[PDB]
RNA sequence: GGCCCGGGGCGGUUCGAUUCCGCCCUGGGCCAAC
């Protein structure tokens, strides 16, 4: 029941079984042929190349080496011909530029069309560095591809592992390099433990040391971070994480954690317990990929929590949720009401002609003195936190992200009560509040 | 699309705004996309 007892039961949920590996030689090796007879130059990269890929994650990558000269439309147009021929199945896909996404005997397959350079100097796109990437990790990964199926389904099983937008976390190529850089997914852990905002690891030079943010050097470039993306919270959670591993190995580590869904009778009470404001903010989900709508979520979420604090409504925190059908902002403050009046700082009483024009406004209450200043007695256009995002949402919709925004301003209402906790966001909820159990 | 740094114009709020809330032009850096 130590670590080391833990990390065997842990190769069985991370590495792919005999049916799996099987299933992607074969694509592989019919993808191959299709490729051949069409005499295409390409190279295969990514986690299946170096058999890194998650159990039940399998997806080959075709990145196709194209001559340096040609223009990106060539490799477009000359590429998705190329997907197209030797797909079972296609569709275009559009990172940086387009590709084409397929299948072939049962797995997934990415055709990418890319340049064939020598010297990271002049990679044209993220796609071009690949095969650059590729290169240094074969020849370095070799022996220790298990290793790097333990660190990523721990990142996994705790909602870390992408890099995108909608995780903030460590990318398959950093996990790798952090294999390299450790060894093991034990030695990578018992490190982590060690790690701070300001920790920088250069794979190349085999170095780690103080700099102004995490950083983890590309081998293939020094001038980029890999980690570039990695949150700060999810930075802390992980190395939070990796002590309590090694105070206490677990294969609930590396198990997904259940969704643990609550009747909305018990958040009712919990927050009815809180005594505080909890209501969201619905409308329309854009339809645009999750990279630019998470963003643009936090966004979103951010101005009207700071829009809360200078209001004075202490906002707790506040969270996020996209559906299919729609998007929510939610938010728990400490006031659920604020009086009308408030005070307004005026000018030092030795400032007469200040103190003049701020007492030349008319005012219901009439201004006083204390401290040596005038104070001003001032009415508010709203008392409740509702109130108050109501208005600032209808006013300040531009400010909430271009496509997010742009739905509100178009369609928006502010839920709460038992008419939130019927909405897709129970979950959300209990993570903002803490709710155990 | 989001984040960072910088320019040129405005609106609102305020006794007082480069300084708070925002809007248009605009230069460069970076991030996700395999």
């Amino acid at each position: 029941m130590k670590v080391e007892e833990i990390l065997e039961k842990a190769l069985e949920l991370v590495i792919p079984d005999e049916e799996e590996v099987r299933k992607g030689r074969e694509a592989e090796e019919e993808l191959r042929r299709r490729l051949d007879e069409l005499g295409v130059e390409y190279v295969f990269v990514g986690s299946y190349a170096r058999n890194t890929w998650l159990k039940g994650s399998l997806e080959i990558d075709v990145f196709l080496l194209f001559p340096e000269e040609f223009s990106k439309e060539e490799l477009r147009e000359r590429g998705l011909e190329i997907g197209k021929a030797v797909l079972d199945s296609y569709e275009i896909r559009y990172a940086e530029h387009p590709y084409v996404h397929g299948v072939v005997k049962g797995v997934e397959v990415d055709v990418v069309p890319c340049y064939k350079l020598k010297e990271p100097k002049n990679i044209k796109s993220a796609v071009d560095r690949t095969p650059f990437h590729h290169k240094w990790l074969e020849g370095r990964i070799k022996g220790k591809e298990n290793e790097v199926r333990l660190l990523k389904g721990f990142l996994k099983a705790n909602g870390i592992y992408g890099a995108e937008y909608k995780v903030r976390g460590f990318s398959g190529y950093l996990c790798e390099l952090l294999i390299v850089f450790y060894g093991s997914f034990l030695e990578t852990v018992k490190n982590a433990r060690r790690w701070t905002r300001r920790t920088v690891i250069d794979v190349a030079k085999g170095e780690v040391r103080k700099g102004e943010e995490f950083f983890v050097v590309d081998p293939v470039d020094e001038k980029r971070n890999v980690a570039a993306n990695l949150s700060l919270d999810n930075l802390a959670r992980f190395v939070h994480l990796c002590r309590e591993f090694m105070e206490a190995p677990s294969l609930g580590f590396f198990k997904p954690k259940h969704p643990l869904e609550i009747e909305p009778e018990r958040l009712r009470k919990i927050v009815e317990e809180r005594g505080t404001a909890v209501f969201a903010v619905k409308f329309r989900k854009p339809d645009i990929v999750d990279d630019n709508l998470y963003p643009q979520l936090e966004r979103a979420s951010r101005k009207i929590f700071e829009f809360l604090e200078r209001e004075n409504f202490m906002p707790l925190r506040s969270a996020f949720k996209a559906s299919e059908e729609f998007c929510y902002l939610l938010f728990e403050c400490q006031i659920k009401e604020i009086s009308r009046v408030f005070r307004r700082m005026g000018p030092q009483f030795e400032d007469e002609r200040n103190v003049k024009k701020f007492l030349s406004r008319n005012r219901a209450f009439r201004p006083f003195i204390e401290n040596g200043r005038w104070w001003a007695f001032e009415m508010r256009k709203f008392t409740t936190p509702e109130e108050g995002v109501r208005s600032y949402a209808s006013t300040h919709w531009h400010t909430l992200g271009k496509n997010v925004g742009e739905s509100i301003r178009e369609y928006f209402e502010i839920i709460s009560g038992e008419k939130l906790f019927k909405e897709p966001v129970t979950a959300e909820l209990c993570e903002m509040m803490g709710v155990k159990d």
